[PDB]
């Protein structure tokens, strides 16, 4: 039929060979008469997709042997209050670099939990840039520090990761995870809810150094302990196994394309054509950020007005986009360009926005 | 090709949900993306979500001062979620104990605050659930958490008990919505999707609005979630529109009466075989107490229980392995289970008999 083009900010487009490699065997998976769905995660058939899933990952961003990968139930935002509570113990401090709205929420679960401290912010200017690593404000009594690698609704992302030596690095890639290659060990803990980068929502991928989290934490309930998933391999209670199943068949595509350092190629090519329309458009598109901080997955820009700003976007829904209305906390537009989204649709929303621009 | 799924959690689901999930995978709703692809706050999310409340609704005859939630983290998050969110100081968290479940949530209880113990089959290895006048209650009761049906022992409650001083609170994981319900009994129930309404990844809590919160995690609070509409953060898309196909489906057969009366056949084909086998094979729970989810029983010993569910494997049979903690036997025979797969099963038991 029409054209559909899927800007999606969370969840998002999905590699289509991952769909249509579900849709074949729903009813029947791996020869047993049964969908992944029907299975029993002690079942040998789902045990192999659980750890599948794992080696992928482990191989696609090469994750060190002493780091544990989970999959985890309830989103990244559970994570925000899962982190402090195993590692934000009395008298340390959760210090949070402010990237974006992202970075607030991870912050304030934290300052529930513990003292916090704000290593550094762009809140000021409005979130258009990544400070400095030198204008970081570090503390001896850190428990961590905890950043967002990409600030989803801003449209702004860490070109690189500081090197931090006196407590953990912890970082919210829900947006970003595997876009690129990755240098696992700057971290102790990555995050992401899998529904941006990597499959469907419903399961959260945890990368956890073992050794600063594999220890019983008194007075956390079990299923908040990162302890209890890392001890269980991630099946302590029921697994989402069909959200695992899926983000399964997504790595296995990400593999297929060469991995996250060709990924890192064709999503770099696909930004550039939108900021490029955007560059060349004499300020009739004014991109959010900065631009030695522009994220690769996350395009955000206004034109002049919001009189423009609306029939721009009822124009873009007229002709099949989806997703284009900023986040509803800022406004403006939003062209989330994560690695499954196609390079023609972005071709076709570069001259959506020439045309429209020829034509106001 | 012969299999018969009688899988304890998570379990089989009605072809007919499955083959419309597959027939739309790749176009939902003519929006030609996947209901995986759509944002959660699309309308055609939107839809898809508050229709899987509203046939909960509807088939559980649920009253409109309950709110329906649809979280992550299995049944078993809710065993701390729920003291997290109820047990305040100067109260007690009061569990009856007929499981190992129950044993589960209590043990979370405790974590957080005074608990107690209403009553407990425990000592005679939960053959039964307790005659509720037998129930030991407190005025500073926070709740009263009972388990419905008690998964690994095979038993049920046949009805519940009328509890006025403090909510009734019940893990209806391998129940929910198998039998009408009369949900003003309760202050909240909750279950993992993954028995009787869909796929694992989503918990269903139905909850009393105005019986539910200074420093709880936001994600913790029921209040963040109802107030959300469950729209909070990024929900499990996928298994809500999983659990609203199973929900159609159960509709179309006849709603909640309708499914009773054919889990208690299927019931029925395999407790009328264990019962006529004359001793062959042993149900665990007592007659009163019958589980019509999960039917537990053992052969006359350990060798012949192994002997029987190697040759069910043999046959096509999945999940009839009794839970490690008890060994034995064990069929779930949840809502989607079909009578042919029990008929099957008869029919196995007595050639199996037969030829011991
Ligand atoms: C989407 C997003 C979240 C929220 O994830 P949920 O799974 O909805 O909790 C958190 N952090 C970032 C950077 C995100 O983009
Ligand atoms: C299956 C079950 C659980 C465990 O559910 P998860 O989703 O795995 O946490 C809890 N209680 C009962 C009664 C169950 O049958
Ligand atoms: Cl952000
Ligand atoms: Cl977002
Ligand atoms: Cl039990
Ligand atoms: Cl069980
Ligand atoms: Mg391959
Ligand atoms: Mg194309
Ligand atoms: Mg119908
Ligand atoms: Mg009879």
């Amino acid at each position: 039929v029409k054209q559909v083009f899927n800007f999606n900010a969370g969840p998002s487009a999905l590699p289509k060979p991952a769909l249509e490699r579900a849709q074949k065997e729903l009813l029947n998976f791996n020869d047993t008469q049964m969908s992944v769905m029907e299975l029993s995660h002690r079942s040998q058939s789902y045990e192999e997709v659980h750890e599948q899933a794992q080696n992928l990952l482990r191989e696609l961003l090469q994750i060190p042997n002493d780091y544990q990968i989970l999959f985890l139930q309830g989103g990244a935002s559970l994570q925000f209050t899962m982190l402090p509570m195993n590692l934000l113990t009395k008298g340390t401090i959760g210090n949070y670099v402010l990237t974006g709205s992202w970075s607030e929420k991870a912050l304030k679960e934290a300052k529930l939990l513990g003292e916090t401290h704000i290593a550094a912010s762009t809140k000021a200017n409005s979130y258009q840039s990544i400070p400095d690593f030198s204008e970081f404000q570090l503390n001896e009594n850190d428990a961590y520090l905890h950043i967002t690698s990409n600030n989803t609704i801003y449209g702004t992302q860490y070109q690189n990761f500081p090197e931090i030596n006196h407590a953990p690095l912890i970082a919210d890639m829900s947006s970003d995870i595997l876009s690129r290659p990755l240098k696992v060990n700057q971290f102790g803990m990555i995050y992401a809810g899998a529904q941006k980068n990597l499959g469907p929502s419903g399961v959260t991928v945890v990368i956890v150094k073992k050794d600063l989290l594999n220890t019983k934490v008194e007075q956390v309930p079990t299923m908040l302990q990162y302890a209890t998933h890392i001890k269980s391999d991630s099946l302590y209670n029921t697994p989402p196994t069909f959200s695992i199943y899926m983000l399964r068949n997504v790595l296995d595509w990400i593999k297929d394309l060469g991995g996250a350092e060709a990924i890192a190629k064709q999503n770099e090519e696909k930004a550039k054509i939108i900021y490029d329309t955007i560059d060349e458009s004499n300020g009739f598109y004014v991109g959010h950020a900065e631009k030695g901080s522009r994220s690769l997955m996350n395009v955000t820009f206004n034109l002049r007005n919001e009189e423009l700003n609306q029939q721009f976007l009822a124009k873009a829904k007229e002709q099949g986009f989806v997703g284009l209305n900023g986040h509803r906390s800022v406004g403006g537009c939003r062209a989330s360009i994560y690695n499954a989204v196609p390079i023609d649709a972005c071709i076709a929303l570069r001259e959506l926005m020439i045309q429209f621009k020829e034509n106001a």
